[PDB]
């Protein structure tokens, strides 16, 4: 994928809708169904601190990046064959670059 930068205002409806179900993004935020994504731009798949990882997760190891995100959330078990991220994807792109445009700021 190439990530371009798109609305952050989209993507945090997009992430409040698709997403917080099972994921925070604040620091010190709880896991849920999945990780807490704070830093998650400056980490591998299956690393944050305190979560119960598949070994698919964790073994794919995938340096997290606006790009490769963008190629995951298409179709998470495609990417990551074995993850137990129930979700099926964000098959358009300009969904993808909001969620994403928002992710970068949010989990920081
Ligand atoms: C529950 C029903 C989820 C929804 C909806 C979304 N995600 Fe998820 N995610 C979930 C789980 C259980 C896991 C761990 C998977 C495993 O095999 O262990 C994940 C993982 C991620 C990751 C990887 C995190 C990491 O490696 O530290 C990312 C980046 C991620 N999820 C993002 C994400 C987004 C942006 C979502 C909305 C669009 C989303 N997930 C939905 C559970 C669930």
């Amino acid at each position: 994928a190439e990530f371009k930068a798109g609305s952050a205002k989209k993507g945090a409806t997009l992430f409040k809708t698709r997403c917080l179900q099972c994921h925070t993004v604040e620091k010190g935020g709880p896991h849920k169904v999945g990780p807490n994504l704070h830093g998650i731009f400056g980490r591998h798949s299956g690393q944050a601190e305190g979560y119960s990882y598949t070994d698919a997760n964790i073994k794919k190891n995938v340096l997290w990046d606006e790009n490769n995100m963008s190629e995951y959330l298409t179709n998470p078990k495609k990417y990551i064959p074995g993850t137990k991220m129930a979700f099926g994807g964000l098959k358009k792109e300009k969904d993808r670059n909001d969620l994403i445009t928002y992710l970068k700021k949010a989990t920081e």
